[PDB]
């Protein structure tokens, strides 16, 4: 009845994430996710071609929550684009630490999903995603410079890589050793340590 | 006889090729033995399970940097901060240049799952990071003492920040080599990371 297909998909997705978190992506099959989703076998192949399409869905969903701050950080009309970036990072960290779903998915993508020459689509998927994410980050920086919020001579793309790298690295750290990083208690410091890298670093300028 | 030393080297060498090509999850020791041209008896002599083999590749990264790391960790070293810079340049150089080191980092980052069906994997990376962390913090506490980093700089946090950034950049470079002239701009990349520690108000107490 249409709501069926929609809820069945979410039912697959939510079970892909249980399976993947437990067994890793490499040895979990579509068929195993279907049996776990309590979904008639053949169903899973209507909603997802391979396992990679299913991992990509998990990764795309991570973007939903942050679309608004992200899209604001990227709008030239935006008044406080570095202000939106800041609140974006805050939120990314808050969700990471607060949201079981979000954390599970990051743990899957960071620590439970091999890139194989076998399943080439996985790596490629990640590449395209990190590249999209990079375009986004570079824009917002470009906006923050234009508004006089970042150094005028900042290298927008290098500062983006720098920034993504520190955020991506911190997330992985916290996922591996949670109790070494008060990610939530000290968010502001963590977000600011990084934004501090972007507006105060001489290396990062041209 | 220490001919054990050669066959062991050919197992490890073969484990890199197989884990790299096929990932850890579905590569068996019997798979690696074949590739290594050794017997399953031999491989299982040297390695009880894959988790020891992976641990082997992991452990091997440290060797090259031992001197430069011990240097920055020495309270008696005058330029602890310059040792850490030179150590990071070295870390980045080896990654770009050394097929081996690249393949191993690639295996660790992109090709090796933490599955509690193999919990030693995760537990063994936790240990190397917590160790690596005490080594970074010492390098920092020292450099703060020699008037190289702020006096009020939260050392343990700086250390996490430093590590995240490096780890983050290495992983970005493996995923997308052509967006990080890791080797041509290494100094810039290393210094972007120092600048953060030395210049960033947020990292202070």
């Amino acid at each position: 009845t249409k709501e069926e297909a929609q809820e069945t998909r979410a039912q697959i997705i939510e079970a892909a994430e249980r399976a993947f978190y437990k067994r890793g992506v490499a040895r979990t099959t579509l068929a195993d996710i279907a049996e776990l989703a309590g979904v008639t076998r053949g169903a899973i192949y209507w909603h997802f071609n391979n396992k990679a399409e299913l991992v990509q869905a998990l990764l795309d969903s991570l973007a939903e929550t942050h679309d608004h701050l992200a899209r604001a950080s990227e709008s030239e009309d935006e008044v406080d684009p570095l202000g939106c970036m800041r609140k974006l990072l805050l939120q990314v960290f808050n969700e990471l630490v607060l949201d079981a779903r979000t954390r599970r998915i990051n743990e899957i993508l960071h620590h439970k999903c091999e890139f194989t020459d076998d399943m080439c689509e996985i790596r490629q998927q990640r590449q395209s995603a990190v590249l999209d994410c990079h375009k986004g980050i570079t824009l917002a920086l470009a906006n923050a410079v234009r508004r006089g919020q970042l150094p005028g001579e900042l290298d927008a793309e290098r500062a983006a890589v720098a920034m993504f790298a520190y955020v991506d690295g911190l997330i992985r750290r916290w996922l591996l050793l949670p109790d070494s990083v008060d990610l939530l208690g000290d968010v502001e410091k963590w977000v600011d340590t990084g934004l501090d890298m972007l507006r105060l670093s001489p290396a990062l300028r041209k």
